[PDB]
């Protein structure tokens, strides 16, 4: 009995318009992409069954001794987080993932869980990562899952007690998650270390993956020289890993760089698979996954044809069709490929309101210079949107190197480009050069952000804090250094429970728990609304976003045991009341309710009106024009004596004073538009 | 149930416009008249008593024998069309028949019904005239009605049978019907007779009518002297009847015209009544009617004060003024009359939409020129309006004297007024002179009325009329020589009735029976219209003819008990074909109903499509702009032999003949660009 | 031709003036959440005075200089563009 509720929300649809902020103005397309066949058989056995069957570190010894190349599709999250503001709900990939488990058992393992899910699923979107995460699991038994996972902070930006952490890995392998993988912004060695032995705790297979920035080909520069990556991999590999992975983040891989440092890392270490993930800006991706391929990669991350190219990751066809002849044999249909690729275009046509194409068109060179992540782009462009600072986008990015320069060549990753592109937002509404921010570091506000990474909340970086311009800053502010996650307190994880079942909710599960203590507030307001409005989700795009239209039939699947229909019928008009009716026709029945529109009165006028309960109290007579008042305010006066004067085109109504006393206050002074029994003045 | 059907013309009232055709565009006023107060007590004695405990001749010498004078109000037939075309509802009437029973007892007599009255109570109003009058003698059992009749015809406008116009003025007088009035369009004495026998058969009180035309004070004027009307007077009080009246259509008496006339007739008939109806048109109506009211007069016509003036009867208030220190004494309380003029006043506005103000403003002189009688002028008006020549209608006025020589100097009333104003309306249509018309007026076709009226269905007119002109239009018609009434075949009505019942009659009445005889057609239209909708005359008159605002609600009456509560909220759209949707509220219900909209035509017409069932028909491969055709229509045609080139930006195809023979027909004009598949020709 | 139907008119809260340094300016478009000083109250060098807070930027306004508050033209819960005087000092 939520249909209330339902109809409710499609209605506040219909008169207040789509709820979430809409970045650029669009209009859905009408057509419905179309799902391949899928075979009646069970999906075929993939890689899950190994690890059902052998250990982890079973399943990577099988990996690394077969022989060809292994396959990562990356669409579900990298490029939903890349292209789009990944706004994507769950539908229309349910739509999708029978087709995908009955022909794509030869993918190596699929990636569908993500860092910014929880916060797209709680704070615009409104769905429970763990719930479809559970759907597609059912619907995917025989492909292993990949997700993606932080050295200190789980999910969240700011490091995190160990505890909590640990318990979270805990509740996400025990809900049946796969493959986990774990790294930190700076590469910080302690973060790194207890992510991976949390995820050793949580227990599977585990791997790290080293944030690759510049070129190791440019001997001009060693900042962090093949020498600093290599010890890296060297503490990683002594740490015990099952394999080790590589991102990519801004694609700014040559073939070259690609293969001498795949042959530096492959020569010591002969029997360790390996991990490839790149972000194909520049458009030269392919080229240094080929060289890789050749170079002796393992296991790559690449995306469908149709969401590739751009920022995203490659395209199936392009390294499908350039190993047929090679040795490296991908072995997998273009069948699937095309439709894969065709219904992804399709989906994607219907995410039509805030696609970036429209700002950005093709793939650019200017990340060499820019370093922009991949992922992050289309997301920080609709945050400037949202902050009205689209238009100045090109100086936006303009900033950002100056930006990154103001604390030094850091290892830029989602939570230092964050606080990168926040500075940059910062001097960009300010319009202030370096030397400017610099000479007033302390004179300007920064964020909590500039002083939380001084602080050293997050780790330190290798090359350390900008020694000058942390001084200027911070100043007084407290520096704690160590590990913050030792250095922070641990917290309870009981008393929050009885506290949130008190306030709302009553029923026990540590899930929204734990995400209520990652994210109180907007858990509290995600909340509020579902229970405003209902369960939600089940519902197509166009209907959850533009809503019904007129005299259109659609059915509506409320949950597994019963859907029915609803048939929008007409808008009605506003009332006097700012609610205003609308009608709705379900599966045989005619309802309609009223809908509150967000254009409650606009409050002009409302001049004083003269009470005539008080006598004392003086009103207009007539109303008009004020020639003028011949008494000032707490001036004393006689009874029947001239004190003001009305105009009119025939009459002239000379006021008489009602009384003997002092007038307070006259609220008219000169020459305004009177009414009848208008306040002039109040005599006592 | 019948809700429906009432809802259903008030979802058509809002879709379309109103039904009865609409002359001056506006809308009624947002005002309510004000009803006055009303005693409780039964209405006092007036004169029906009298005429109950009498008989006619009875009653007639009583009210000679009254000191003073009594009064005729007749703003109930005859102030419709004198400032409206007659469109007055029942619904506003039964609202001050309580009052004037109550009020007015001194009072003589009241017209209701009359000859342009059931015309238009079934044609543009839909109602029936029988219910009304029987839902106004219960109201007023107080002072007798006044019936208007014609001799010949009783409600046409051609001499209906005999014993028909017997029947009807028998029923009449079942109906509780006092007070009759005999009349004719010309002086055919034989029309008067019959009209008088059926009054006397009938039984009752028996008043004839002489119509007035030109001067008795001028000498030059001869056509119609004093002893023409004296020997007219005197050959119908030979006749013998109960009460004399004279009738001013026009409002041409001069007050020493009418005194001289009183003078004589007074002079040789000084015991009967003596009665005058005019038309306050010229402006000096009321000042000879008090004059020669004063003079022998006892009756006099006279409107309310607010129906009054223009065209219409003098006022209440004038005459009674008037007539204050004087022996006649007519003594009314004029508080009374006043909140009866105020109400009238009130409702006026509620028929705003068409009044003969827009029009004529002011009273206009120059009647004597135009001798437009003023029961006419305003239907004479719409009806050029709804002919499209309203726009010149003063050159139709200009016209209506050159046809009145055309008919010569006569006497004009019902008939040959609307004769004479069609004629002028072939005159002004045809935009020719008099005298041509006169000279061609044999080939010339003329209205079906023109010629009924030369052939003589009415009579022979006093002074005879000009033959060379009715040689010149009947030519070879047979004319009707005689009375046309006794040449007239008498006919029965008993097959009527079963006629009636068995095509749609179940609860018919011998009222409508002869309401059938009269006007079978509208009859059956009103009928059949009124079985559609339902009952009407149950509702407010502006929510009658504009029907109910959107998002209000209102009240309505089915019987004493049976009162709805209803408001509705807005409309649909045009759905699929030009049909809308409406939604009512009950006393507590909500109701949608569908009304099918008249403004979607949408007439397109399209090339012939060529029928892939017919091998030999030939369509268009390409749309395209046709260059050149290489076979004519019934020419011989070789198998795949070119017939036609088709290019439209891009590609050129050229069209063959697939099957060797001849063509039939080509539907080519070579210069008109083409859409595919069209049937451009055909093969055998 | 003069229009006569043409009425314009400018309202809501003024902008801060860059000369005077005293005059306190909003750095970026977002909510009023609190007010770390009311009028009238002694400020020290560095010292919070307002916290903004729009999607996710959290920004504590620090005093520009140590002097006592005068008018607190930042009102509360009205929400506040860039460069808008929110505090001045004398
Ligand atoms: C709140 O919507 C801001 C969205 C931008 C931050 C998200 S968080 C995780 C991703 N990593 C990054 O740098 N931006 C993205
Ligand atoms: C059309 O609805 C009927 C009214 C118009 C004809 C009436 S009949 C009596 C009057 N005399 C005339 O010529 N027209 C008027």
């Amino acid at each position: 009995n939520r249909a209330q509720k339902l109809l409710h929300y499609l209605g506040h649809v219909m008169v207040n318009g789509p709820t979430t902020p809409i970045p650029v103005k669009a209009s859905p397309s009408p057509t419905d992409p179309v799902v391949p066949a899928v075979p009646i058989g069970p999906p075929p056995a993939g890689f899950r069954d190994i690890l059902l069957r052998e250990g982890p570190e079973g399943f990577a010894r099988a990996v690394r001794n077969h022989p060809g190349l292994l396959l990562m599709d990356t669409t579900f999250r990298d490029a939903h987080q890349s292209l789009l503001a990944t706004r994507v709900r769950t539908h229309d990939l349910k739509k999708i993932a029978p087709y995908v488990a009955h022909n794509f058992s030869k993918l190596f393992s699929m990636e569908n869980w993500g860092g910014a899910t929880f916060d797209v699923a709680m704070r615009f979107l409104y769905e429970c990562p763990w719930r479809r995460l559970q759907e597609l699991r059912e619907l995917i038994p025989n492909i292993p899952f990949q997700m993606l996972l932080r050295g200190a902070n789980a999910v969240g930006y700011t490091n995190y007690p160990d505890n909590v952490v640990f318990k979270f890995c805990e509740v996400a392998k025990e809900n049946g998650m796969d493959v986990f993988r774990v790294f930190d912004s700076l590469n910080y060695l302690p973060n790194m270390l207890l992510g991976m032995e949390a995820a050793g705790s949580a227990g599977g297979v585990v791997e790290a993956a080293i944030s690759y920035t510049g070129d190791v080909a440019d001997p001009s520069r060693t900042k962090y020289s093949l020498q600093y990556y290599m010890g890296l991999a060297e503490e990683l590999v002594r740490a015990g890993t099952h394999i080790l992975c590589i991102k990519d983040m801004a694609g700014l891989l040559k073939p070259t760089a690609c293969t001498m440092l795949v042959s530096s890392l492959r020569d010591r270490f002969p029997d360790l698979p390996l991990h490839i993930h790149t972000h194909d800006t520049s458009g030269a991706g392919v080229a240094a996954m080929l060289a890789c391929a050749q170079a002796g990669a393992d296991v790559v991350d690449v995306a469908a044809d149709s969401m590739s190219g751009m920022t995203s990751q490659p395209s199936m066809g392009a390294l499908v069709a350039c190993t047929r002849g090679t040795p490296l044999d991908t072995e997998v249909p273009m069948e699937r490929v095309f439709d894969y690729s065709e219904y992804w275009e399709g989906a994607r046509g219907l995410y039509a309101a805030f696609d970036c194409t429209a700002t950005m068109k093709s793939g650019n060179s200017d990340v060499y210079e820019n370093e922009i992540p991949g992922g992050q782009y289309t997301n920080l462009h609709f945050q400037a949107h949202s902050m009205g600072l689209g238009s100045k986008f090109k100086e936006v990015k303009k900033a950002y190197v100056e930006a990154n320069q103001m604390l030094g060549d850091l290892i830029k990753v989602t939570p230092s480009s964050k606080i990168v592109g926040d500075l940059a937002q910062f001097m960009v509404q300010n319009g202030l050069s370096r030397a400017e921010a610099e000479a007033q570091a302390e004179e300007l506000s920064f964020p909590r952000s500039v002083v939380e990474f001084l602080q050293g909340y997050i780790g330190v970086p290798h090359g350390g804090f900008p020694e000058p311009f942390r001084s200027k800053v911070l100043k007084d502010l407290p520096r704690v250094e160590g590990r913050p996650g030792a250095s922070l307190p641990p917290l309870d994880l009981q008393a929050l429970e009885k506290e949130l079942v008190d306030r709302h909710g009553e029923e026990v599960t540590p899930e929204d728990v734990l995400s209520a203590a990652m994210y109180p507030d907007v858990f509290a307001h995600f909340k509020d609304f579902t229970a405003t409005f209902g369960p939600l989700d089940s519902l197509n795009t166009r209907l959850f976003l533009q809503g019904p239209k007129i005299a259109e039939e659609f059915e509506v699947e409320l949950e597994r045991g019963k859907t029915l229909h609803i048939k929008a019928l007409a808008v009605s008009d506003l009332n006097r009341a700012g609610q205003r009716q609308v009608f709705f026709e379900l599966n045989g029945q005619l309802r309609s309710i009223l809908v509150k529109d967000t254009q409650a009165m606009k409050e002009m006028h409302f001049h004083p009106k003269a009470l005539k309960d008080v006598k004392g109290q003086i009103g207009a007579p007539m109303p008009g024009k004020v020639i003028d008042i011949k008494v000032v305010a707490g001036a004393k006066v006689a009874k029947g004596q001239p004190l003001c004067v009305l105009s009119a085109m025939k009459m002239e109504t000379v006021v008489t004073s009602p009384m003997e006393g002092t007038v307070r206050k006259v609220h008219v002074t000169k020459d305004m538009t009177l009414e009848g029994d208008d306040l002039i003045l109040e005599i006592e």
